[PDB]
């Protein structure tokens, strides 16, 4: 299973490493960094909604520059939401609807997985 | 070894989990959360300067409330710097001198391991 140090939301400077995850309020939606080096968004611990697989991911960081970035153990990027901007603070939210969303200051959704499968 | 997602410093909302660490600029001083559930400050990967052992620690978080807190996998606290206050932002710094320090806004050192063994 996965430890949850942040509830549903990765704030600025937040990092999740292997064996850690975001978890929606409902408990159904989980955004995981796996021991196998994959970044995966799961519904009901059984349906893979979205993922970045096979890239040796070590951790995901919601950065102060607004970019949410997955890194390998050596600090090379393996994934970016490419949301960098000046609308701080930014947050990465694992929602009950299944969507994983980067929100900017003022509530603007600036990136999504587009996986809102639970209406 | 330990992955370093933060350099030497755990900022507000920063978390290090098992297998992750802070690392001093010099590379000599490392603040680790271990697979064995221990929180340990090491010099030259050989001398244990300070630790919280045997408490099943899962992660350490530098919180927005100013407290730096170690937690087990279920979210029960196992260690606190007890530095909570309103002088944000707070940072936990793993220094070259061997000291691990909580700094408040304005540079005031509000907690230390008192392990500045490298003058």
């Amino acid at each position: 299973s996965y430890v949850h140090p942040y509830g549903s939301t990765l704030p600025e400077n937040g990092v999740i490493g292997r064996g850690y995850a975001l978890i929606s309020d409902s408990g159904r939606v989980e955004f995981r960094v796996t021991d196998e080096g994959n970044i995966q968004l799961f519904l009901d611990d059984s349906r893979k909604l979205w993922s970045v697989d096979g890239k040796n991911a070590s951790f995901v960081k919601m950065q102060t520059d607004g970019n949410c970035v997955g890194y390998d153990p050596n600090g090379t990027a393996v994934w970016h939401t490419a949301t960098n901007g000046d609308d701080h603070p930014y947050n990465l939210v694992c929602q009950n609807d299944g969507n994983l969303v980067v929100y900017a200051k003022g509530g603007k959704a600036v990136w999504h997985t587009n996986t809102a499968v639970v209406h």
